[PDB]
């Protein structure tokens, strides 16, 4: 169920255009604006591929708590522009492609490490 939050915070199955307008809409649409979050990243593709980061298939142990994808993912990082962490919070989108770093609990994704997108 923390996995739920994870999906909801860091998954968008099929986005379309991953632009500023996209970030603003999807950040807002997922209650990540009160207050506005300084930086948040959304993974795309299939869930199957993400979950599998939790097994030595498509997932190598990494640092203290973590796991790191063997596979690259399409991705969109939303970064907050203009100080006020209270709406209107406007965002700047940055799409990307690389493996990703999560924390697994009961073999489920329950954290995204946003550090690698700073």
């Amino acid at each position: 169920s923390r996995y739920t939050h994870f999906l909801t915070q860091h998954y968008d199955a099929k986005p379309q255009g991953r632009d500023d307008r996209y970030c603003e809409s999807i950040m807002r649409r997922r209650g990540l604006t009160s207050p506005c979050i300084d930086i948040n990243t959304f993974i795309h593709g299939n869930k199957r591929s993400i979950k599998a980061i939790c097994e030595n298939k498509n997932g190598n142990p990494h640092r203290e708590n973590l796991r790191i994808s063997k596979s690259s993912f399409q991705v969109t990082t939303c970064k907050l522009h203009g100080g006020s962490p209270w709406p209107p919070c406007q965002y700047r989108a940055t799409a990307g492609f690389r493996n990703v770093v999560v924390a697994c609990e009961n073999g489920l994704p329950v954290h995204l490490d946003q550090s690698i997108f700073r």
